[PDB]
Parts: structure tokens; C-alpha cells; sequence
């Protein structure tokens, strides 16, 4: 089939910003939401948190090396 996302997730509205869907994910528990290019900076400058790194939405290949 077509590339799509997952149901456990869906498009989750940026609730930093609340003006659209982020790009960018975060998997960590303290997280597990997207965040806008602005928005994830914003999130990630406070310490504890400067460990995370900005993910693709869902998988971007089926299978690879
Ligand atoms: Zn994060
Ligand atoms: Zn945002």
C-alpha cells in the first residue's frame, strides 16, 4: 500500500503553537508528540530534555541495512 502513518498517533495538533500538526517527532515519554521547527527548539532548550532528537513521521523506509 501507499506511506501513511499510524492510528496510535494520528495527525496530533502542536499544542505549543496550536496552529497546526508538527513535522518533526519526539518518541521520548517525556514528549511523544510532533513539534514545529520553532516549537521543538523551544521545547528541547530546557535541560534534561537536550538529549531528544527530532524523528521522521512513522517509518520513512520498510526495510533497509
Ligand atoms: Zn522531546
Ligand atoms: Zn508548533
Amino acid at each position: 500500500g501507499p506511506v501513511q502513518i499510524d492510528p496510535y498517533l494520528e495527525d496530533s495538533l502542536c499544542h505549543i503553537c496550536s496552529s497546526q500538526p508538527g513535522p518533526f517527532f519526539c518518541r521520548d515519554q517525556v514528549c511523544f508528540k510532533y513539534f514545529c521547527r520553532s516549537c521543538w527548539h523551544w521545547r528541547h532548550s530546557m535541560e534534561g530534555l537536550r538529549h531528544h532528537s527530532p524523528l521522521m513521521r512513522n517509518q520513512k523506509n520498510r526495510d533497509s541495512s
